[PDB]
């Protein structure tokens, strides 16, 4: 995250890191069970971990669990980021408390303006490279489908929506892939692309979360 603030401790207690012997992505999580990320997330040994502020130190929330299973979209492709989300399914439910808690999917779409909280262990920085330790937020609106398209012509699709500031300096960025973006209370984005970071003109791209909630829904019910 460029441009934004250190959140507090567990003060987004349905963001998830994503772990491989490194944190290497977000997550949020959806119930004790499941964890929604990026499809550009996708790798073999992932351990989810919960109730984390710090993730080089151990504070004494956290929760430590292997995937099961992940599941990448059935439509995701890597050449454009279309349908770029995945499940992953805990293999033991989260304990769940104040610190480590589910997002509640939308029941309908959000609407350009619309006010959103982005968070994430991503670089802080546009120019070069600094990775915070502590879980960095960043409030954002949505930006108009036009101005997205007019940005990024030839490849927004109606699963992706750009949320930020086209004058730069406030973005999310590498590290804060497959992570929230959270509007008056439900999951309607993941971090999923978008050309550098906080530069002008060139605001980050979100999966439309809103088009997969039947799809979600139907895949934790049946497995
Ligand atoms: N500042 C927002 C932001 C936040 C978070 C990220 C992290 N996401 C990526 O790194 C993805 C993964 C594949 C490659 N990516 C890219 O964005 C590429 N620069 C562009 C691309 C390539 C193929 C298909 C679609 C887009 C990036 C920008
Ligand atoms: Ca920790």
């Amino acid at each position: 995250i460029v441009g934004g603030y250190t959140c507090g401790a567990n003060t987004v207690p349905y963001q998830v890191s994503l772990n491989s012997g490194y944190h290497f992505c977000g997550g949020s999580l959806i119930n004790s069970q499941w964890v929604v990320s990026a499809a550009h997330c996708y790798k073999s040994g992932i351990q989810v971990r919960l109730g984390e502020d710090n993730i080089n130190v151990v504070e004494g929330n956290e929760q430590f669990i292997s995937a099961s299973k992940s599941i990448v979209h059935p439509s995701y492709n890597s050449n454009t980021l279309n349908n770029d989300i995945m499940l992953i399914k805990l293999k033991s439910a989260a304990s769940l408390n104040s610190r480590v808690a589910s997002i509640s999917l939308p029941t309908s779409c959000a609407s350009a303006g619309t006010q959103c909280l982005i968070s994430g262990w991503g670089n802080t920085k546009s120019s070069g490279t600094s990775y915070p330790d502590v879980l960095k937020c960043l409030k954002a609106p949505i930006l108009s489908d036009s101005s997205c398209k007019s940005a990024y012509p030839g490849q927004i699709t109606s699963n992706m929506f750009c949320a930020g500031y086209l004058e730069g300096g406030k973005d999310s960025c590498q590290g804060d892939s497959g992570g929230p973006v959270v509007c008056s209370g439900k999951l309607q984005g993941i971090v999923s692309w978008g050309s550098g970071c906080a530069q002008k003109n060139k605001p980050g791209v979100y999966t439309k979360v809103c088009n997969y909630v039947s799809w979600i829904k139907q895949t934790i019910a049946s497995n």
